């Protein structure tokens, strides 16, 4: 009757769908990470404390606008709000900090432009500030090499459409053309740098500010990721790089970007400008599918609950979109304007928590785990065999949680790629590991502050008891319930090889 | 192959099918999911209705929550004018259905300060006076508000939530009276005129078919509507009531039950058994039950209708932002695609086409997304699952239908041509969800109109007289469908198509399947 | 109570493990028996009297073994098979076409006569010495000390330590001294040594030709005697199949070549052999001496699977009911082997000594008919059809789409039959490839088509004797009505039942595109 | 390349068959138990030693013939040959002893069409003539109706009841009718006692002689199993009861029998006489499937290599039968007259070892494990969750073994139920647990003879390193290979460790 368990048992996907019950309450735990873009409507400490209580797991800093002093104050407020709950480690919720780069752009130098008018695209810098309905200037000097006869040029976020030292185009879709407008070249392999000079400064600032992850704009190839990783350097070697896929090139060359990256962001907003909007769902389902196949985190972003910027309730499409991103297999869901500038940021966070939790119970785990189990490679890695063994055992006994002791998070990540129904309580002493764990579906990172015991067995048993107390206090399970515990054979990362099926004391 | 997501189609698992979805894999011309457009001030001119049909409109929905019989009668006349302007060519004529959506048991507010456009911005925490006095029915303000539910105080109690204007305004009950309610504005906002009111935790004792619904159903029978979308169906006896109201003269009108509340979801199975189809009416359903649970109700209803072989329509706020913007949000593109993937036979446009600034853009967008989503369907597991529902039937027409769908997959058929009197033979094929479009040739124009309720059916209306030799009449109808597929870009000469015919005239005799090349 | 019959409860199971759990001894099978029975004809079954009873008991193909006997001997056998077959031609409703198959001798190694006699036997004891000679003065003078064989290149292919197997590999010898014209051996396993016994050299690389001059004359004799098929012995490569195909020539181009996989090389080069051949025989007798006996079931499942995947006939052969040579009832292992061969996917099952020289040849044919009928209902068609469907999911051939639609329609209505009008047999073979549960009643006017239909599982061929009717719709209806009367009288279905009918849109072969779901009149 | 691993990775059963390769060698481990009926041809200590070397796991004693003194001397010789190898626990193979009871029996020229009269009056008890037939089953007319079939002497003669303290039959299939022959009543609910008078003494003797299991003959209902269980009593509470299904009623009431029993024997001999021989495979596949579903031992028996009683090589049907029983899911395969009275007993055992080892590699483990898990209930048992988690991990790392420390055998049986490809090395200090482990597919029982170390961690590591030494010595694995180890964690098997073999 609870957690969609009747639909969980179904032999077919059709019968699974038929049994979905609105009167089958979900469990307490919400596995999907919620990333909130911080802005005017949420950057105070008082609002941030409420965002954390509502469900925020990651604070996203949009570096498209704002100064370094502005972003440092936002980060400072995020940490003050986060540490206001640090007195109780049993209830403490780690909150990660993410840096979203601006990236390279193509800008124009108000007229009207009509369907059928002739428009010449010039590169000569004399008409840099003399743009009109006959001549238009752009700052991307390599455009004629990347463009061809028939190619389309989009101006002002796809509001204007054109068709090809200079270019001769015909206006397909018109509108009011203003100044310093963004340009997009659908299907073109653009040679803009992986990181602009501003991106270099912003990435170095993120290292100084101790950020957990970087959402790298306009990633088109593996070498773009490699450039970001070099700018982060030794000091930022542990910062996760999430590559944003925003154009045809990034979609077509997805597999090399995924291998080079720590994770992926389906940047639907920019992707929907470059590619036909009716195709974005294909790119979303393809990338979520491949990231789940590779065990790499995937973020679904843009306009998930857009109407909540002005309204306290989302539309029916918006509720459906959050649910379907979770059903697809997205590790995280994102709020942009909804939390940055909207009138109901707290309501937006709470809505994402409610939909995500409902959706996680409606996942067809029976076929999901069979397929992941089948497509899993046969290897000699003991941690990989332990992790699959733990997820298999967690389904057999319907455990309250899978408790994992982890230093770097890898052990908890290896369990998360198998998509257990049971929450993964990852106990760590590393605060960055705790913050970064939010990028992986199903991980509840708990930061142990107790000092290291001299008897290693006692230190392990201490951390297992901490996970039991966290699970009991947070309503995940109670005394007598069955849980799975993962530990290793010696201290240090890389030794997780032990699985126990144990009752809660 | 690099088209229609045929590489994804070949996957052995659902995970690999998702991994293979390709943005560079173009779909076939045909679009299977029906598009229902609510007709209104923005789209009721003949000029706009012609462009609506060219953009994709299959069904014209007339919402009886607003407007008089004269207004709706003119809209229906304009729909028929737009539709018949293409009748000079039977090879390119697209049948258009007319749907009457009932008002149902609605609770509504009055007019703000005498005008239907004036708005009073309510604030959070402010006290409000709900009145049942006909004097304040047109002088509604930020302090006093009139509604038309008279039995409100007996069904509602202190502490209950009262929702106003698509649930966007919340009012908690503090005090009650004979002709009044004292509430606290939990969620404030601009309160306009003639807005809907909801009471989710209430035993609303309103009638199944109200005096206005009786009048509207009668007007629908005189106007020859194809289908009724019955608002707020709570149980099977509500469906039977609408069926008895329509009587003999409305016996052929299809009844689509709208599921908009908890009781409807709970008693779904009996409602489905009595109805001709279902509408997941997400608008009210999202206020009546927690909004985070609407997707569960949606998928449960689409799954159960697909299992029972009955049409299901996904409705409300699919492309809502397109009322003001020419492009939808990413959530809106996703919702439409996901409804098609779930298995919805039809998708609906409400304010987007009835009152918005971009009605044709919304229709075209719904067409573009549906066709992309249809190719993305994992037909391999879907057909495998539908075949196992009733693995052994004694019906020879059912055996013929599944054999034709099996053959259509085998030869990646351009179409399944079906000769049908009542629509049944085409409906029987549509229940198996073939990738190939179904060209249903009929001489019954009501059948051609109603066919749009079933996913994949392209009704074509043969106008030629009945030939004396029945074999020549069959070959005349089959040749007309070949002409339709060619002119509409579904297939070309040489292509392989499936043909379903009977052994004698009349319904229920479809037993012949032929794999024939296009002449 | 329909589900209580033909294992339909087990058929409806969502898992193979649940399908096994639902297998019911009280669920009676249909009258139809899809797997073809091939009987080797010999002294116990050579008479017209016993051959009529073979046909009544279930024999579909008469196999003539060319390892023994002259052309004169095999001409009389073919005559008696055609006599017993045509003794039922008077009533076409009950006539059952019987095919004739010629099994070549091939590169075989045989011993000579024991003491000048064909029936004489001697006792070989364990550890004793046995000299193998190539000297023709001992050809009809073999005994416990000296054994002669016809393979003149034996000393060059074997060495000290080599194992030589005699008489179905029951007698084993180990080479202790290799001589200039002889081999001194030690009897590893002894027993009764008879005359003209087969010899196997598993280690050795025997250089005998694939198509010897005897095989060229035997194949040419088969063309003259209008045989339906050839069982080509010891096929090791595609070029061997092409040699048999060349000897048969244009005059015997419609005769089917079934390649017998009997050694390691045949198994290794299996894929090229299968593409070049019309069918495969899993010749377990020689294969289980050439390769370790415990690996034979691996080759059997591999070959049946690949033939089902390729849409080509596959026969399972040798020792299926071996104890029935001396006993009226089989062992439990024999009952299990016949059932598991049908469960694996073999189109045909075979009988060697059980019908060629045994004391109960009719009881052996009847037992194969009873077990195959039970194993056929027990097939898990749900997963089988799904896997077969996924092999070539997109085709341009309209008849391939028609065939698959007819099989899908036959499962939906659990039809009593799939009636197929066919000239060449292609349309019936296309249906049989999808493995329906329903028996395929193939109506044809071609007698060779009718006999060759037995190579494919489920095809019940009926020979139409009526002349071609003037109106083509009237000719189709006459042949459909003939199948209706065949099924009715044979117990496959009754009036009111639903059957699937496959016909063409125009006269001639290659136009089967019409499927009708009709009730039995 | 080895172990049919190309075929193992196939997406479909059809692709899996296509990939079976005769050149793909199996691992040295052979998972299926081999039960050998010991008789005049195999009861000498020296022959028994060779039978153990050839692969015998269980010595079966057919109590249908032979005195208690004869059978106890066979048991003495089996233990003598078994214990000759005890001086090396790394190579020592435990050997179980089974007692097969005789069971309740019905005892007595004909022509097809003749009128034969069955009489119940003891007047014709000594007059065994071909005109009237006497049976010693007094309730014969109450269990057979008009139209029923009566089989005489292993189903050589069949009769049909036409009239009904007497029966007027018509001989359906005739033959030569002798005296003191066996009688079988197809499809009848015979009310013969669950255990006859000799069976009780035989079962008592079994307990006296410390037998590991009993194959209870002619089990028709659950109460029959309960009757055997009562006779064995408190002294025989650990002896496993394997019910032999030999007739229609046993096949029909199989679910109630399996639940009451410790395991099942598919006694194809008698079953083939009671039901049509062409249906015996349906009953075998049903019983193996239900036993696999229930996690209870199933033994396939009778005529598996029958020709090997006189010949050194088996027929193709026999080689096929053994492989197909292993592929179906039989935990054990049996040899009757092939090892008890045949001329090639060692060759019969060696052939079963070779066929089974090839057939275990040919198992389509991918779909098997998926279906066992789908059909498995969501229990809160921690040992079941650990067992299933160990089997999943063993497939993921293709481990050389699942090492299980067990006292009673339960935790090794729980792993066996999920049919891992890897051998299950069960380390025990209980000699009866070591012997009985042979009933469960994939368990190689190793009897640790070392004293219990005072430090618990050192005791667990002695038992684990013993399994490591056993594995290397037997060829199951080498240094560096990954193994799965199941232990208790604290001084209730609930811990799984993935470790390289040292
Ligand atoms: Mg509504």
């Amino acid at each position: 009757q609870t957690q969609q368990l009747h639909a969980a048992m179904a032999d077919t996907f059709l019968e699974h769908m038929c049994r979905l019950d609105i009167d089958s309450p979900p469990i307490t735990a919400r596995n999907t990470g919620i990333i909130c873009t911080i802005g005017p409507a949420s950057r105070s400490v008082e609002t941030l404390k409420e965002m954390i209580k509502s469900g925020m797991n990651v604070a996203r800093l949009n570096f498209s606008h704002g100064t370094h002093e502005y972003h440092a104050e936002t980060i400072k407020n995020v940490r003050t709000a986060t540490e206001s709950f640090a007195s109780d480690p049993i209830l403490y919720r780690p909150v990660a900090v993410a840096l979203d780069t601006k990236g390279p752009e193509i800008r124009t130098g108000e007229v009207e432009l009509k369907k059928g008018a002739t428009l010449k695209i010039t590169l000569d810098n004399a008409y840099m500030e003399k743009c009109d309905e006959n001549i238009l200037w752009l700052d991307y000097k390599n455009i004629c090499k990347v463009v061809e006869v028939g190619s389309k040029i989009y101006v002002d976020d796809g509001l204007i459409s054109l068709q090809v030292d200079f270019l001769v185009t015909e206006v397909e879709n018109g509108g009011s053309l203003g100044s310093k407008k963004g340009v997009n070249l659908p299907g073109a392999a653009v040679d803009l740098p992986a990181v602009s000079e501003k991106d270099i400064q912003d990435l170095k600032f993120g290292v100084e500010q101790d950020v957990d992850m970087v959402f790298a704009s306009f990633i088109r190839k593996a070498s773009d990721v490699h450039e970001v990783r070099k700018v982060l350097g030794e000091k930022g070697k542990n910062i996760k790089i999430i590559s944003k896929i925003e154009n045809h090139e990034g979609v077509r060359r997805f597999d090399e970007i995924l291998e080079a990256s720590d994770g992926i962001m389906v940047a639907r907003g920019d992707l929907g400008i470059e590619i036909p909007a009716e195709k974005v769902f294909l790119a979303q389902k393809m990338m979520i599918g491949r990231c789940n196949r590779a065990g790499k985190p995937v973020i679904c972003a843009t306009q998930m609950l857009e109407s909540m910027i002005k309204k306290p309730r989302p539309t029916r499409a918006e509720g459906s979109d959050v649910a379907n991103a979770v059903l697809d297999g997205a590790d995280c869901i994102m709020l942009s304007g909804e939390t940055a500038k909207g009138d109901y940021p707290l309501e937006a966070v709470r809505m994402q928590h409610l939909i995500a939790r409902e959706a996680e119970a409606a996942i067809y785990h029976l076929q999901l785990f069979e397929e992941l189990r089948r497509l899993a490679p046969i290897t000699s890695d003991p941690t990989e065999a332990t992790a699959v063994g733990a997820v298999e055992a967690s389904f057999k006994c319907c455990s309250g949680a899978i408790i994992v002791l982890t230093k770097s998070g890898r052990s908890a990540h290896q369990v998360a790629r198998y998509r257990p129904r049971a929450p993964i309580i990852a106990v760590t002493r590393n605060p960055q590991t705790a913050r970064q764990a939010h990028l992986y579906r199903g991980i509840f990172p708990v930061l142990c502050k107790d000092p290291v015991q001299e008897a290693w067995a006692e230190d392990v048993d201490l951390r297992v008891n901490f996970a039991m107390n966290v699970g009991k206090a947070r309503g995940f399970f109670k005394k007598g319930d069955v849980v799975i515990v993962l530990t290793g054979w010696r201290p240090g990362s890389g030794f997780t090889n032990t699985m126990r099926v144990v009752p809660v004391p």
